[PDB]
């Protein structure tokens, strides 16, 4: 279908005899400079390529007004998640419109020329409740206050590049290159697949229905951008979707990574997402079960319904100008063996089973068994390998500020026992002397696989710097992980209760 | 047999009912303390418990001076390894004989007074020429210059406890408590074996040769104090060890650990071992081929003659006062498939193998396999968990000063690119802005397997802070691990440079 | 179809005989390979009958027979051509044989050790091993020589507990024969059903021949034990770990 407004906004292209002009001025010891944050250079990539068409900028007051309370653009468009350039007061201040920013990226590549039209301070209460549904655990809602400027930057762009990405160089096609792809190929029916976790036995086959139901051929589209806190990495990803793509028939199924960053807003998401890849070329896009949803909140209640976004998509099905494919939870039959959603079987007169991501998560750490008929082997492997068990894991136990024992001593005592256990471990007396410096590398110590003893807590100032995952507190206070029986409490005593908790949790295995 | 000297110098026991008034000296306000070395931390334990006997304290200007040039001490008991206090000009100026000094570990355990003697500033080259035949790159001449001290201290020692070891807690067993041991079991003939690197199979044949032959018991005694730089370390060791232990039959063999700091110092050392096997409570001794031998020098020449040890252990025979039971090499016999002393098989009319320890560090290294003959698959095992394959190691790759391209999107790059591989090696850009608290780090974190991207060099003044294995440098210059073209490379060019190169080692396998 | 045939190892002459017989039992062929019938080498390690000396005689007399006779040379295994062939038809200069023979292969099955794919059928192999068992798996008894000057009671008892802590399926036990033939008679089939026997003292000369040898060792001090005490008052737990390792030497047991 023809892209969104009409007309791809492929803002490379259109600016190409300007670039040497844009970069200059890029480069001019006058311009203001704004670097570009994480969830903005996923954005600013997707506008300048004609991804976000008809957009060619980030959404002005106007605009932004209009898609918060309209799901529109202010000329009526369908549009329903914001686009903009979120800024700090200070930065604000030097903004006037007719100003034009270069915005860069990593501080050192300049990616396009921003020609400023406003500058506003938007409600981000009114955000919140009206696109993200206002609960304040929602991925959306989080980043809005705890990580988005409070100002916003409306105003036109010019292309002077893509950002900048050394990882699966050619995989991330723009949505004219894809076009092209599809050309080639004498494609005129395309199913695309969103998703942002890894692909198994139940997505191959639903895949596979909609290209059959469809009578189209299939585009894995997955989101390398930014997606959910918590996500697998894109990378490991990326490998687990080359590897099911194989598993498809020969010549039915194209990879491209979409550098979208996800807003996990359900609904309004799936509008969005069905937008966009029109914009990329496809000519239906599937929307299954809580489509872009973050699941459920801490009380454990909807952050949308299982099928809000099937419903708003339907709502503006005459709007969107892609084909919809819906599909109800597609789920696994034990004595039939095989896939098929729900809403096509008798969940009366017929045994379901279901491995949901939690409970594959905790499989994943515990070094569980993956049933065969849950996901490709391959595909487990992969996961595995950058998802370890917890014998593989790394951790760090603190002592905590209440000991009154040796910490010198204590420390040792750790350290010689873990060392006699074996198994490959790396382990380390960490002192942070609450350097953030060294602070900030705990986690990736952790992260290494490595079992860190640290000697003493650090100042609750810098507790933020500290990636707190597998970070045990060994204290007398009641919120201590490891609970001793008293700050004097003998050495020997301290090292078995340790010893035994870290076993009890999977990282010692004798 | 009895101990040398005749009297087992426990001195723990002896110094029984003085533990607390010595406690109370090592912690006044006004004695001299001295924080013990490594080394020295494993030559006290050894001389408080009776294992040096006849030795009582560090050896004075006389009987150290006999030691180097008679192998005896000055009353003419054969010994051949001096046992110093060595300590600095600084410290060495503040003693004075008839003075008392705490000797200290970690600076915190009080482990005994020493009432000094003297105070003497050997001539480190002489000992270097007469005890460990002078080559410079002998271990126990590099550490003589190295690390010890210029000013040794003689004196007679004061038990008050063993140096403290939070690991293998029972097994480190005193000569009194290891001739316990021998007893309650009525074992009146035990051949002791000496080691300081795994054992395989050739080792397990020959030690129970050895218990055939001496018509006695075994005692695996492996030394755990200090080896040579590069050895296993100590606690994979003990695993290999405790899991060999189960591959001889039911009651022939004991396992206990020798604290000892050895110098491989072959033929001295050999009939040091022998002496100090003997206050164990050893009534036989084996000694194999180049026994505490250093192999040979970098220009491929012998420290010492495969049976030197054998021979001067044999001069002294008369004098050990314990029986030696030596060993010509073992080696493997494919076709009759078993092992034998080379001095008992033709090697004319019979075909020999033998995989040599650095073909061992080899396979290890790039994940070879390991003949069933060769070892025991469990050993193999452990030794692979603690001394993974390349594919498994961690390293660091150094953004050279010559370098002209930006060092952050080279860093950026070579990062995303190591990410898509996969495997689950971690992977870091790591800043170290010449602090020495994080140069120190590197290797912490090559040794728990992970990657590091370091964007720039550091001062040579800190060069010693930072282990070399495994740490890459990316430059021009001629002397460079992955030499680049030109400062200016493209940086695309520059990655598939760094790539290629580590996957040619090993540390990429796709 | 079984022959109920008793052999004579008779080499030639007997495979004239092999020829009559298979031609009253039907057969229109004979077959006559390498050293057909004949029983190996002396001690001495001469043949009693040529290769083919059996070939040579049948061929003779073959206007005889009345049966006709298929002659084989020596069929070795190819490597290099994973293949069998008679020996003549193959250059044993340009091309490499190998072959495992039964010398070879009882030993094989008596130390557990492989038998190449090449060799035989696994199947084959399996089953021979079977009742052919290696020395982890074989019986055994350990005679306690006359010589001996220890207490015999506990010297057995000693030996009793120490292979008892070894475990791994052997049944062990003290068997006083008291030069009853009854009971020596019964000391190979104890060895024959995989079990270990302590046996407290020698028996009578004149009963020596109703004992089956194999795997039967004298603990003596005499220069013909199978394991030589160094004096007849050894003390018992140095004996023992001669014995033991006497016995793990020889594959009894395994550790
Ligand atoms: N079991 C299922 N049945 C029907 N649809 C599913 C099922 N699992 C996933 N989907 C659909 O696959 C797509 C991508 O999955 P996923 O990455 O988990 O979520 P997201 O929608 O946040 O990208 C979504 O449209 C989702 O609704
Ligand atoms: N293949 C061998 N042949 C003969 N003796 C050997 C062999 N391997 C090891 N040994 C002997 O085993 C003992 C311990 O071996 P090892 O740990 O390698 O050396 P070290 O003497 O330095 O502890 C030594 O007496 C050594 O000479
Ligand atoms: N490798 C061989 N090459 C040629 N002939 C063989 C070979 N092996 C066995 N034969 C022949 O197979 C027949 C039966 O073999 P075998 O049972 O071992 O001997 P026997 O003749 O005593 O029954 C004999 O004719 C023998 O010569
Ligand atoms: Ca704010
Ligand atoms: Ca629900
Ligand atoms: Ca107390
Ligand atoms: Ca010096
Ligand atoms: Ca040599
Ligand atoms: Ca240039
Ligand atoms: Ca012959
Ligand atoms: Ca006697
Ligand atoms: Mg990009
Ligand atoms: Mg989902
Ligand atoms: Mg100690
Ligand atoms: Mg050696
Ligand atoms: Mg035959
Ligand atoms: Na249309
Ligand atoms: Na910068
Ligand atoms: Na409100
Ligand atoms: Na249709
Ligand atoms: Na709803
Ligand atoms: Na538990
Ligand atoms: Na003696
Ligand atoms: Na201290
Ligand atoms: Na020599
Ligand atoms: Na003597
Ligand atoms: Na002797
Ligand atoms: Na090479
Ligand atoms: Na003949
Ligand atoms: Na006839
Ligand atoms: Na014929
Ligand atoms: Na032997």
């Amino acid at each position: 279908p023809a892209p969104h407004g009409g007309i791809l906004q492929d803002l490379i292209a259109r600016d190409a005899l300007k670039k040497n002009e844009l970069l200059s001025e890029a480069q001019s010891s006058d311009i203001l400079v704004w670097n570009l944050t994480p969830r903005q250079l996923c954005d600013i990539e997707l506008i300048l390529n004609g991804g976000f068409s008809p957009l060619t900028g980030f959404l002005n007051e106007n605009d932004y007004s209009s898609v918060v309370t309209d799901s529109r653009l202010a000329d009526g468009t369908l549009w329903t998640i914001p686009i903009t350039l979120d800024v700090d007061e200070a930065f604000a201040n030097q903004i006037k419109p007719d100003t034009r920013i270069a915005l860069f990226q990593d501080d050192e590549i300049p990616i396009a020329i921003l020609t400023v039209q406003d500058v506003y301070k938007p409600n981000k209460t009114i955000e919140a409740e009206k696109v993200f549904r206002g609960d304040p655990e929602h991925p959306a809602i989080s980043y809005l206050f705890n990580v988005a400027g409070d100002y916003y930057v409306g105003g036109s762009l010019e292309a002077i590049q893509l950002p900048q990405h050394y990882d699966y160089p050619g995989l991330r096609k723009t949505p004219a290159q894809l076009r092209l792809e599809f050309q080639s190929r004498q494609w005129d029916r395309v199913v695309a697949f969103q998703t942002r976790n890894p692909m198994h036995r139940a997505h191959r086959e639903l895949t596979v229905r909609a290209a059959r139901e469809a009578n189209a051929k299939v585009l894995i589209h997955p989101v390398v951008g930014l997606t959910k806190p918590g996500d697998i990495d894109h990378h490991t990803r990326v490998r687990v979707y080359q590897e099911i793509i194989k598993r498809y028939p020969n010549g039915i199924a194209f990879l491209s990574l979409l550098p979208l960053a996800m807003r996990m807003s359900g609904d309004r998401e799936a509008v969005w997402h069905a937008i966009i890849r029109k914009n990329y070329g496809a000519s239906h896009f599937i929307v299954g079960r809580d489509h872009a949803g973050p699941g459920k909140n801490s009380k454990g209640v909807d952050f949308y319904g299982p099928y809000d976004a099937q419903e708003l998509v339907e709502s503006y099905k005459h709007e969107l100008d892609i084909e919809v494919v819906p599909f109800r939870m597609v789920t696994y039959l034990p004595d039939e063996d095989r896939y098929a959603p729900i809403d096509q079987i008798d969940t009366t007169k017929t045994r379901t089973l279901n491995i949901s991501g939690t409970e594959l998560r905790r499989r994943l750490r515990v070094g569980g068994e993956i049933p065969e008929w849950f996901s490709y082997p391959e595909v487990v492997k992969i996961l595995r390998e950058s998802n370890p068990p917890r014998p593989k894991q790394g951790f760090s136990i603190v002592l905590g500020n209440s000991l009154t024992v040796s910490r010198e001593q204590l420390s040792i005592a750790l350290l010689s026992t873990f060392l006699q256990f074996g198994g490959g471990r790396y382990y380390k007396i960490f002192e942070h002397n609450n350097k953030t410096e060294l602070l900030s590398l705990i986690q990736d110590f952790i992260g290494s696989g490595s079992g860190l003893i640290i000697p003493n807590q650090w100042e609750d100032d810098k507790d933020s710097v500290v990636g707190k995952q597998n970070v045990y507190l060994l204290d007398t206070s009641s919120s201590a992980d490891i609970q001793l029986e008293s700050a004097d409490e003998p050495i020997s005593h301290i090292v078995q209760k340790v010893v035994l908790f870290l076993e009890d949790n999977g990282f010692f295995v004798f």
